[PDB]
């Protein structure tokens, strides 16, 4: 069973950004890095610049450009999966998904997340790692893992970093 | 199982134009560009000049010669396909498919559309990019995939800009 | 006297203005480009092309005569020929063609145009095919014109209609 | 092998033009003079009234219309060559050739440029002018002469004066 590539080697389809602008976008999507590649194939910068005492900011990648993919089966033993450089390295935030179901009515899309410190430490070195969708997927606040529609990254705390990213995928079995 | 070329190399049949004639033409086609190379094949150049009040311009790029194509086996699995640069970064417009059905009554050729954005940020850069049918070729607003006439590209938002594109093929695999 | 040719073009691109309302008109920085691999009589020819429709419903071109400078044509007048080549895409192609002066004094026009219809001095082939035209028939009706203060000629749309056309040594002679 | 005219007898079309209008020009290419001719035929006039303090002019003489030429052969063994008199002698300013090359990144149009001083001081008198393509067309600055759109003037002195020229054009071999 197959993969699905999020992000591969040029910019995504979405939505990014930010209350002041303190997130680095290029139309919106987040900034593919060129000058900085790793296994032939550049990469995804996630930079925030400055510090926001707005509060936020926001990154939705999306997975079929706005609709709904049904992961379901990928769920109970599924790994969000990907690598990761950082500027200076234990920088933190956000991760998960959204979906959609219109049926729902206290929630419309909602948000399935953690905080990537779970799963790593930040290296001003690439780190391959792996997030099983179990973990997300699973908290009973309604998110339908059958109706995903992207990947997110949001605020943790205020402080600005940098990080990239390289071949965001979810992978099963 | 069987590519569908919609353009390679050399102008189309069909139909573009525009309310004040904002869309660059050719003779009611879309102009060909040659000073402006892709992998040895020259490229279709969509192009418009200035800013539409108007609120039209359309491009058809016709399958058959004005003919219905059956798809329907495409539909299933299938991707319009094609490469695209731009002149200036982050356009956007519309693009699908119309079709033609003479019993059909609240609807003689409809549209089924998208907006490319869906599946590309545009760059000043060639990138290579693929629609699945199944996502158009699906909202029962009637259209029959088994009476394609051709392809379309449309206005979205009111502003000028220019594009390229390459190789504009569908692909299945049966 | 015993009288000399101009050249208003030859073989090398011509200082001037050609444009349209949406771009109709195939220019290079503004004048009509110069054709190479369509050449006739050794010498290359001047392209006359429209690509598509004129929805705008205007488009111009002037070559100009003497760098935009006033020309004295007077003498020529009355026993000269603007003439020149003439091949086309596809035949029987149709637009205006003539003359534009300069005369500061004059108020109610300061610039103006003589012009005709080739038409009238030819059908058109997909062939080459020389003529001739009578300065005379132009540059007389009473509107004003100075043919002594010449600056180019010209061509104009005439039907909102799609063509090519080409051209060569297109020179104003008499006797 | 064949000569390349770039100026005989009759305007050209191409572009020259000024700051603040310092340069003399007349639908936007050089005047042509004819009360100043040069065996037979009239002269190109690079005129420059006044001081410049914009700090720049231009011109360009196209070639074929702004077309690209290609010029590669003429390199190694050629001469841009003129003629050419001056209002009161010891005049300088740049000319030399640009291109065009599209799939070029750091430059689209590029020039190459000597200061005819190098070539000669200026008399106020007639004086025929030869320079080495060899020379200009190699500096690895990437100019591509396979691609040329145009001959060129342009500033260096602040310092108004004025020119004739005649018969301007390439020969080789």
């Amino acid at each position: 069973l197959l993969d699905v590539q999020i992000f591969k080697d040029s910019p995504v389809v979405g939505w990014s950004g930010s209350g002041m602008g303190e997130l680095e976008t290029i139309g919106d999507t987040l900034p593919v890095d060129t000058t900085v590649t790793y296994n032939g194939l550049p990469t995804l910068r996630l930079n925030v610049q400055t510090t926001v005492q707005s509060g936020w900011w926001i990154s939705l990648l999306t997975l079929r450009g706005w609709n709904t993919h049904d992961l379901s089966q990928y769920v109970e033993n599924g790994y969000l999966e990907f690598d990761i450089k950082g500027k200076e390295g234990g920088e933190d935030f956000v991760i998960g998904f959204r979906d959609k179901v219109y049926e729902r009515v206290y929630g419309l899309e909602i948000d399935v997340t953690t905080v990537i410190s779970n799963y790593v430490t930040v290296t001003t070195d690439w780190q391959h790692v792996k997030i099983p969708l179990r973990d997300l997927m699973k908290i009973n606040n309604g998110f339908d893992p059958s109706s995903v529609t992207c990947l997110v990254f949001s605020k943790r705390y205020a402080d600005p970093f940098t990080v990239w990213f390289s071949d965001i995928k979810i992978t099963s079995e």
